[PDB]
């Protein structure tokens, strides 16, 4: 498989779902544009800015070794061998992965070589356990909080009889387990609990929907699903003409790919995303990307062909521009940039203590000690989030986690007939909803 | 800790045993583990000696060992298991173990990256049957769907319809109880409460579990899918709180003495399960003849001796003891250990017969052994009479399509015998249907 490599004095590993999961034979399927390509390019954008920052590692260039997880933990683990083979390349730290199952599988390999790891999207509560994930940190909070936010949405609307659907794996199952605990504490009962396996068919999704219809009093379906599972569930529901009030986690969030083609089935859905903002300079950087000037990204030409349904062989790709089309910044881009900066700040603070007389890598950091870097620097960073709007701070808590803050969205059909996500609320140690923005709310 | 049991050979087999219990929050390794630790490790060494003398099983190919200690911890086991792959980055042809499902899964994730076949003698988690994830794993034991079905059938037989469940956190406990619950539901069995035992539970936290179970006085039956230490500590807490429960426990508790020792009263009337087996021949004699001077090959034996006879070698006079003098109860899964080692030798033998026909020695075609072909073409197709089987038995060793063993279990009850001593009695079995006889059950 191909790899993205950038030269530096210290090299940061990267892990992203550049491609979707493949079919029954192949590990890798189509290019994953939003949570794959954009997130990868956000890490490249962050590295470029750090490398030109006079106040952050002025004498230490940050390189990269970025791998594709193909949205599959076993494939991510096979790729993750490149990070450790230079110990039986030299990787100082790893940024990634996205999926909780990928981050857990990778963390269990990285800790064996004391490589620090910072995830920008893995929300599984299991990852908060430092006796098991002692080299793991994340810029995102655990789903202990997300599950409360979802139980409280149901409690506010008095939805006391609901069904649940969880993605098989750490994320979905432990997320739904936390949701169900939090719902029972607020006297919300569960009609049925469905599961979506890691290799389900389109007909098997229709089975899930039929199973949810077997309890007609439960109109509210609570999802702790991966985007693809939310997408297929919704497509199955459109096909069987089933109507549900969806309440879904960040896996769905405010992704257009989830609802595209099943807008009618999704209408009225309440979704959650981790509280974030779009990073302004990232948008001009991404929209400038060009298949002729972006050779450092080995998956960019395959992304271009898919996005613009063109062929470089057929010479019909140049007519397209990311400048000439609309740009929707993926919700967790801020978390990617914060993870790269958190690692850069940690190495900078380590450099200040270990190399006081030079801006260059002194012998004390040849090589970088993984234990010290994680325990005494990564966990202790505290800085103002870069490219933030006119206020956020990057830091890790005692479990190496981010802050439990969430945005609440609703999926609606506007007066024009066009569909959109609309921010209707917020959760941060308590629920705040603006019912005037929810079309079906009284 | 960092001791490794090494034995030279033409082909080296990796080994993995919980030679020590898990330590406290500051140490990876705790006290030496006699029954599921020392005895199983010794059973592998016993099998290797007997294979290495056998003229019909690899006559010109000596099998070596690289045996590691998991310390009953999946993170520790995996740090140790790097030894198995550091060459492929001495060469390891296949691996025997581990015991705990979480250990076996963690190691299988690593070994498959290097196409290293693995055979467990005790990990029963259904997750391990998934060949999209554990394509180099096989086992001499069945997956826990069968154990969980057997448990739901035991309840249904006695009309125990409102019950409680206790699971050790992880892929053995949680998935075992989850399977049990689906089988119990279909048999009109309800669940009062479901408790989880965390990996770092305190004496107070176990008492909290007992009180959580007491909050439902209608449910006197508690179904356990727990690791032996969790069951030991839950019984200890029940004894402390004068709590009375009808225990229905998986192989984790099984027929272990250590689980019941000191909590006999809280344990009395327990229905426990173990995988169907027999004590093997020659091993009882092999184990009892072990001394701190002849057994230098096992670096953990002196520490086992010190624990067993409650003495110290530094202070001396530990020597004036013998395993022959003390009684010997062969650990229930010793047969699975020997079967796993023999399964690998037979797969290696059959591969040798096909790829090296012109010599009894290791030819080029097996220099190195191709792990993918070893697993797919030979390990999955082994079929042989179980070594050291008892008189007038037709036990065979084989694997199904997915590398799993056959769902056959023995059912036990924990009772006070006529001599006043507390003990486990065989009162039934499950092999595609429940057979138990009420007569041997005192209640
Ligand atoms: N929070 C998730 C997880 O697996 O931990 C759910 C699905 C996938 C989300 C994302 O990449 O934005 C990440
Ligand atoms: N069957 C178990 C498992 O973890 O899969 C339960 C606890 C431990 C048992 C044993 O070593 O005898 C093994
Ligand atoms: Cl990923
Ligand atoms: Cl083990
Ligand atoms: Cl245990």
């Amino acid at each position: 498989k191909k790899v993205l490599t950038l030269e530096g004095d210290l090299v940061l590993g990267g892990l992203f779902p550049v491609h979707q999961k493949g079919g029954p034979a192949e590990d890798c399927g189509p290019v994953n544009e939003h949570r794959g390509i954009q997130r990868l390019e956000a890490m490249l954008f962050a590295l470029d800015r750090i490398n030109r920052d006079p106040h952050l590692l002025p004498g230490v260039r940050l390189g990269a070794h970025i791998l594709d997880s193909c949205s599959k933990d076993t494939h991510a683990l096979e790729q993750a061998l490149d990070f450790v083979r230079a110990s039986l390349t030299a990787i100082t730290g790893v940024i990634g992965g996205s999926y909780s199952d990928v981050s857990i599988q990778v963390a269990n390999l990285l800790r064996l070589f004391q490589i620090p790891q910072i995830s920008y999207a893995s929300t599984s509560a299991k990852l908060s356990d430092k006796s098991r994930y002692d080299y793991f940190a994340r810029t995102v909070p655990p789903d202990f909080f997300q599950a409360k936010a979802m139980a409280e949405i149901l409690r506010f609307f008095n939805w006391t009889y609901v069904s649940t659907v969880a993605s098989e794996g750490d994320y979905g199952e432990t997320g739904i387990e936390a949701f169900e605990l939090e719902a029972r504490a607020r006297n919300i009962s569960v009609a049925t609990s469905e599961k979506v396996g890691r290799a389900m068919s389109r007909a098997a999704f229709e089975g899930v929907v039929r199973a949810l219809l077997q309890k007609p009093s439960a109109r509210v379906a609570v999802l702790f699903t991966r985007s693809e599972d939310a997408r297929e569930l919704l497509a199955a529901s459109q096909r069987l003409n089933a109507s549900f009030t969806w309440v879904a986690s960040d896996g769905w969030g405010a992704l257009e790919e989830v609802v595209a083609g099943s807008e009618g089935a999704a209408e009225g859905a309440i979704t959650i995303e981790l509280a974030s903002y779009p990073i302004s300079d990232f948008a001009s950087y991404f929209q400038s990307l060009d298949p002729w000037n972006n050779s450092r990204n080995p998956w960019f030409r395959e992304f271009w062909e898919q996005r613009f349904r063109c062929s470089f062989r057929q010479r019909d790709c140049a007519a397209h521009s990311l400048r000439a089309v609309p740009f929707e910044q993926e919700s967790k881009i801020m978390f990617v940039v914060n993870a790269v900066y958190a690692m850069a700040h940690a190495l900078h603070n380590m450099h200040r203590a270990l190399c006081p007389n030079t801006t260059r890598l002194c012998d004390a950091m040849r090589p970088v000690n993984g234990r010290r870097l994680y325990k005494d620097f990564v966990l202790n960073v505290k800085f103002d989030a870069p490219f933030r709007p006119a206020h956020n701070e990057v830091r890790f808590d005692r479990f190496g986690d981010g802050i439990g803050r969430y945005n609440i969205f609703t999926y609606l059909r506007a007066g024009s007939g066009r569909y959109r996500y609309q921010k209707v609320g917020y959760w941060a140690e308590g629920l705040t909803l603006d019912t005037s923005l929810i079309p079906w709310a009284s």
